[PDB]
Parts: C-alpha cells; sequence; structure tokens
C-alpha cells in the first residue's frame, strides 16, 4: 500500500459516507412528502398511526398512500397509459414514483 | 426458418406502431414532419419515429407531466421505456380530447 | 484476414442492415394497408383493440382481416380457382397475399 | 441484500426521528437554530441534531431535573441514553404544556 493508495482509499470512504448521508436526507424528505400528501389529500383512515396499529410496514404505508393518491388524482386512462395496466396493486416502484409525480402535477394544475 | 418467421412477426409488431404513429401524426401535428420530407432532410427511419413520438408528447402530454414523470423538462434525451410511457400518455390525451 | 476480406465483410454487414431497414419499411406499408382496409371495408367488431381483448395475436388479426376482405370482395369462383379450395381457413400465406391483391383490385374497380 | 435492507430501515427510522425533532424544534425554540443556518455555520448533521435535542431539554426539562437525572447541571457532555431520557422528558413536558 502506497501513499496514493492511502489517499484514494480515504477519499473513497469519505465520498461513500457523504453519499450515505445524502441518501439519509433524501429518505427524510420522502417521508415528509408522504406525510404531507396523506394529511392533505387523503382521509384520516389511512393515517400512519392507524395503519401501524393494523400492522403494516412503513414502506407498505408509503406505497398504499401513493396508490391512493394516484387513484384519486391520476385518471384511469392515464394509469393505463403510464403503468400499461389498469391495476396499481403490483406497480409499486419507479413507475409508482412516476405516477405520484403525475398526481402532484394534477393537484398543482387543479389548484 | 422459424427464427426468421418470428423475426418477420416482430417486424409486423413494430411496423404496426410505425404506421399508426405516422397516420395519426399527419392529422394531429403538421405536414412539415411528414416522413417523405424528413427523409429528404436526411433523417433515418428510427430518428423520424422518435422525433414524431417526441412531438406527440410535446403536443398532448403537458410540460409538467414531462418534467415530473420523465424527470426532465426536455424530451431531447429521454428515449426508452419512459418515452413509451409518454407516448401512451399522449394517446390517452388525444383519446380524451 | 486481409483488407479485402475486411471490406467485403463490412459491406456485407452494411447491406444486411439496409435490408433490415427495407423490411421495416415494407412491413410498415403492409400493416398500414391492413389497418386502412379494416377501418374502411370491415365492421367495428373486427377491430384490433377488441381482437386483442379477446386474445388473438397480431398475425392472427392480420390474417383474419385479410380472409374477411377476401370473402367480402373476391367472388367464390375466383377463390375456388386461385386458392384451389373454397375454404380460406388454411390458405394464409402467399396465396392469401394474392387473394388480398385481387380483393384490392375488386374494390378499385367497384369504386 | 437483506442486511442492506435492514440498514435502510434503520436509516428510515432515524430520518423520521430527525424530521420530527426538527419540525417541533422550529415551532418551539427559534429560527436561529435552523438546519440550513447551522450547516452554514459548519455543524455536522449529528451535531445539529444533538444540539437541538439539548436546547429542547433546556427549554422544557427543568434545571433540577437536568442536574439530578443526568447528575450534571450542564447538558454539554451528557449525550447518550441519558440524553434520550432527557428528550423523552421534554416530550412529556411539551405534551402536558
Amino acid at each position: 500500500l502506497s501513499i496514493n493508495e492511502r489517499i484514494t482509499k480515504e477519499l473513497a470512504e469519505v465520498e461513500e459516507r457523504e453519499r450515505i448521508e445524502k441518501q439519509l436526507l433524501l429518505e427524510a424528505e420522502r417521508i415528509n412528502e408522504i406525510d404531507t400528501l396523506a394529511k392533505a389529500h387523503l382521509s384520516n383512515h389511512f393515517n400512519k398511526e392507524v395503519l401501524l396499529a393494523k400492522g403494516y410496514t412503513l414502506k407498505d404505508i408509503m406505497q398504499a398512500q401513493r396508490r391512493e393518491l394516484v387513484r384519486k388524482f391520476v385518471p384511469i386512462e392515464q394509469i393505463k397509459a403510464i403503468a400499461k395496466v389498469s391495476d396499481i396493486s403490483h406497480i409499486d416502484g419507479e413507475i409508482l414514483e412516476q405516477l405520484v409525480s403525475l398526481a402532484k402535477v394534477n393537484i398543482k394544475l387543479r389548484k
């Protein structure tokens, strides 16, 4: 191990930790956005507390709120276009993120 | 020879989209983006198809949809499954229009 | 491998890709003709959307539309002459292409 | 990959805790201790969070509770499980307030 190897290893470790911290901030922002959307556009029966009492994981709560928002704002034809299918129960992921971005666009233009 | 038969079937499948996009674009966008004049200007078949798709997205799919679903406001380099989603959204928009 | 071999291989590959492009163009024209004929001379129940909903392949849709057009336009005597049989249910292919060309001639002279 | 999945679950938990602490601190203490201005002043994320927690303890938890439960009047070096107990007591105090 040489000095340049030491330097590149230290910088790689520092950049990895910085990327992890940025991921932490991104996850916090995602949680905040989901909470705001659930409080603003969806009913109280879909709250995090009641869902946790019913026994659903946090990611399940996020995807359920996202799917409900997509069904509420994004029309069925747009769902069938973007997701290529009518049902959203198996579309969680990047396509779900695209659908919730479309729902945010829909609420922005509605306001 | 069945491999070539399936290749021809795939040719039919993609050709379906090729002709449908042109037929609807002629009546929707303009006559300036016709396949013949684009070929004269020097655009390959795939380039013409993707340019027509992007123009359809720009006409039907709103700019907020572009910058949210596709994550970028510019459609210039978004080609792919995201482009397929965008053209499906444009088809939905013209259906409801 | 010499330079003449390299050049002939490069030209062969380029010609193969150009031939693929010509195939794309020809099949695009074929599908355009099929779509126009289905929209113009055949009922809405034979639409591509409803056939796909019923679960038929694209080639099956094309051959069904072609057979319906042949039965509608080409006379039964002409079918029995060109295709050598009255039934068209097993006549898909080059003979079907000849039959649909005859049907196009028939509709052109009808107009 | 399940090890990384559990790591990400822990990341989500601590991110939610940080978000809740920041949201309540903004409305309770002041705007001077905002995350952006603290980052500009040059404090790491964990340092910002612990400083906000200590300010919350100083605001809600009385000084006698500080000098007895934590055994020291200064919250300057008490970080840990005792700090968690102090912030829980501060949560109880703001709940009853």
